[PDB]
């Protein structure tokens, strides 16, 4: 729909550069096709297809209209044959927005390289969840996206963290608009799993071994979450909503031009959730700001500053799952759904703000530049309080254990990159060269000496919360951690023929981690990178990669002398066919994978089993593991009204010996989520539902009162949602979620501190949104 424009007659690529820009939409081209090129002149409110086909009246060239993005060629009398995937600038380096595209697929995508590319030209498996993914679905967490994301498994630790597996590996990697965070341990990573969706366009979700551009980090993935941007046009919306155990939820999000010209824009969005629980006496207030103001320096240089703000906050937290696995004489126990270990004043409050600014230049070369400042706060208030230990005894007490964190993480990033297109032998490639630096710095007091504290409960079948709060006594411990890291990278993609696109890079990184512990160093560590997509028809092509990642251990990963494990590496081996339909509205691809790692910690029992130096009470021993599995998956549109996104995936891990690790992880799983919108009598009516299902899980839990180990096992089941959208009005729309259909009662964490938590209940939630 209508638009403002002013693009005077340029090089070809600056007018297609600052038409993406003025019109909020992501375009494609080919540097050797457009070289020595002219537009015409646009001028004033217009279309953005009028506007298009004017600017390229004199080029020869012609536009493919591909949602948010149009892809623009020149085709000539001769053409000796198809380069799908030719050399390609974009014009949005984080590649195609999700927002209004209608799609549960995505556009285009940067996760892997930085170059931008298509999930066909990507040789990772890439899953993305779109922003309309989100917005049917009701997701409006990241733990709620990553229980709809293929190939992902979700596990609960406590009621405030939770845990995300790929391919045999807690993930540990997040990103925003692509700048890795520091995520150590807990107290660097402070709201990481509880991000609200209402200030982001999509999540993106790369698996395998992501060192490129994570540098040190997990395998098995990294998690890449993008900002809404501002836009060109005014626009926003309200959005109140209602569900199970009085969860309530607002959002306003307001997005356009502060000045008459548009070289002014912004974006604001707000959004306050309030919530009780199917367990008990457990509620949580959430609070997110963000604002984003971009500001045109000139046509071809941009300057964007912006900050965010979210605040978790709990009351009824726990520790270590929702209840102890055995009683005080071993027997496994019994309880309701509702019950909560946690007491009532106990909480894990968790907060993050970010403050951010980038500078980006085109440079007239086709060649664009980018500088990105990061001010992070991660920050957590921690008195927890939650019945602990081999509870009830006979007489139904129980008793509690009751500690106090409090702490803070500053993070500063410089993220600094070039990327271009080059011929070599006659033919067009790019090519990404950037470097990294982040300063992150935890500061904490810990309390566990309470003064004077009576820590038995009476009634443990009962258990309400209800129970007094101990005083915390003076700081035990301060803590003061420092990470460095430095990174450099290179990635370079090579057409070598019209069917064969050749990846060669890699990072070199290093890393110091500095405080009370020993000096933790890693200089000069190189990170590989090799991959390559075969094109095989039009639909399908096959590709392949080798890569890399490595994390310097924690410090109490020692060993038998006191030395610190080498860092924790692996390398993904992957072979895969990816299929593209109706220009690229429907992705598919078939994967298998195998994950080598080194110097995975492993306990080390004969030496544990009696130590011989006080400095190592607990040392460890760094062993190999393998995981070998396959993926399936597909998104986008099955028929014009009808989107899908589905996936399933097979994995097992074992380490060296032979023993299966993960074995909580299941070895199998599937998700499919579907919407449907009619067309003619019903077209307002939008209609949907989904299913998850995965194979048996089990850990094995020593039974402390019997003096034996047990396994513990959930059976593999299903869990159903179902959905549905009504437009009543141009402005006004009705909604109504349904989770968990048929009320399956599972568990999510089974042997996490001898506990066990409770997956959602069946619960609903109702919604209008209300777009100006
Ligand atoms: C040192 C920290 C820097 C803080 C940066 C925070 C940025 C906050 O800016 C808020 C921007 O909101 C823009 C919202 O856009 C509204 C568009 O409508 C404009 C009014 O409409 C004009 C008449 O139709
Ligand atoms: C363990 C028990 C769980 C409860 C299960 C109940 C499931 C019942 O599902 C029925 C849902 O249908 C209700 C239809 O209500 C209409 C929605 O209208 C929205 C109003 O929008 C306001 C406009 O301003």
């Amino acid at each position: 729909q209508e638009v403002e424009f002013d693009i005077p007659p340029q090089a070809l690529g600056s007018a297609l550069q600052e038409f993406g820009r003025q019109a909020d939409i992501q375009v494609l081209y080919r540097p050797e096709e457009v070289r020595n090129k002219r537009s015409s002149a646009i001028k004033g409110k217009l279309e953005p297809n009028q506007a298009i086909t004017e600017l390229l009246r004199g080029t020869g060239a012609s536009v493919d209209f591909q949602g948010n993005a149009i892809t623009i060629s020149v085709a000539e009398a001769a053409d000796s044959s198809v380069d799908l995937g030719a050399t390609m600038i974009t014009s949005n380096q984080l590649g195609t927005i999700t927002e209004d595209s209608g799609s549960y697929t995505p556009g285009t995508i940067a996760t892997a390289t930085r170059l931008v590319l298509t999930p066909r030209e990507t040789p990772q498996s890439i899953t993305v969840v779109t922003r309309q993914n989100m917005d049917d679905f009701g997701l409006n967490n990241i733990d709620d996206v990553m229980r709809h994301t293929p190939g992902i498994t979700v596990s609960a630790y406590d009621t405030d963290r939770n845990n995300y597996y790929a391919r045999g590996f807690s993930i540990n990697n997040f990103q925003y608009d692509g700048i890795p965070s520091t995520a150590r341990n807990v107290g660097y990573s402070a709201g990481n799993t509880l991000s609200d969706m209402a200030i982001y366009d999509r999540v993106e979700v790369l698996k395998g071994a992501t060192g490129l551009l994570t540098g040190a980090g997990s395998l098995g993935a990294t998690i890449n979450l993008i900002r809404k941007k501002p836009t060109h046009e005014f626009k926003g919306h309200v959005e109140l909503g209602a569900g199970s155990w009085d969860n309530y939820r607002s959002e306003l999000d307001v997005s356009g031009p502060l000045t008459e010209s548009g070289n002014v824009r912004g974006r604001a969005v707000a959004a306050y959730q309030d919530k009780h629980s199917f367990m008990d006496h457990y509620e949580r207030k959430t609070s997110v700001y963000y604002g984003i103001l971009e500001f045109d320096l000139n046509p071809d240089t941009m300057l964007t500053v912006g900050a965010d703000y979210q605040d978790n906050d709990p009351k009824g937290s726990g520790w270590s799952g929702s209840f102890p696995l055995f009683d005080s004489q071993g027997n496994r126990n019994d309880v309701s759904r509702s019950f909560n270990n946690g007491a009532k004043w106990s909480s894990w409050e968790q907060y993050t703000r970010t403050v951010f600014a980038n500078l980006e230049h085109n440079f007239a070369n086709g060649w664009v530049g980018k500088v990105q400042l990061d001010h992070k706060i991660n920050g957590y208030h921690a008195p927890l309080g939650a019945i602990m230990g081999d509870w009830p005894a006979p007489d139904n007490s129980a008793k509690i254990v009751a500690q106090k964190y409090t702490g803070e993480t500053k993070s500063n990033s410089l993220d600094i990159y070039l990327t271009g297109p080059f011929q070599f032998l006659g033919r067009e490639h790019e090519l990404v060269v950037g470097t990294s630096a982040s300063f992150s710095h935890w500061e904490g007091k810990s309390y566990w000496n309470l003064r004077n504290y009576d820590n038995t409960t009476d009634d443990f079948i009962n258990w309400d919360g209800d129970i007094g709060k101990p005083d915390w006594g003076t700081p035990s411990q301060y803590i003061d951690d420092k990470t460095r890291q430095l990174g450099s990278y290179m990635t370079a993609r090579f057409n070598v023929t019209d069917d064969l696109n050749l990846f060669l890079g890699g990072r070199v990184v290093d890393y110091r981690v500095t405080g009370l512990n020993p000096t933790i160093r890693e200089s000069g560590r190189f990170i590989p990178y090799v991959g390559a997509v075969y094109d095989l028809n039009d639909t399908y092509s096959v590709y392949a990669s080798y890569t890399d990642i490595f994390m310097p251990q924690d410090s109490w990963y020692r060993d038998s002398s006191n030395k610190l494990l080498e860092p924790d590496e692996g390398q993904n081996y992957e072979i895969g066919i990816k299929g593209e339909y109706l220009d690229g509205r429907l992705n598919t691809s078939l994967a298998y994978f195998e994950i080598h790692e080194e110097n995975r910690a492993e306990e080390d029992a004969l030496y544990n089993s009696k130590p011989t130096n006080p400095a190592i009470t607990y040392a460890y021993k760094g062993i190999k593991a393998k995981t070998k599995g396959y993926e399936a998956e597909i998104s986008g549109e099955l028929a014009p009204g009808w989107q899908v996104q589905a996936g399933y995936t097979h994995k097992i891990i074992r380490d060296d010996s032979g023993k299966k690790v993960s074995t909580w992880e299941p070895q199998d799983q599937l998700s499919l989520y579907t919407s449907y919108k009619f067309k003619g009598a019903l077209d307002k009516l939008t209609v949907g539902g989904g299913a998850r299902w995965q194979g048996k899980s089990w850990q094995m839990v020593y039974n402390n009162p019997r003096s034996r180990w047990e396994k513990f096992s959930q059976e593999d089941y299903w869990l159903v949602d179902l959905m549905a959208r009504y437009q009543i009005t141009d402005k006004l729309s009705a909604s109504v979620n349904v989770n968990n259909v048929f009320d399956k009662t599972y568990y999510t964490n089974i042997g996490f501190y001898t506990s066990a938590s409770y997956g959602d209940p069946r619960n609903l939630m109702f919604s209008t949104r209300w777009d100006f």
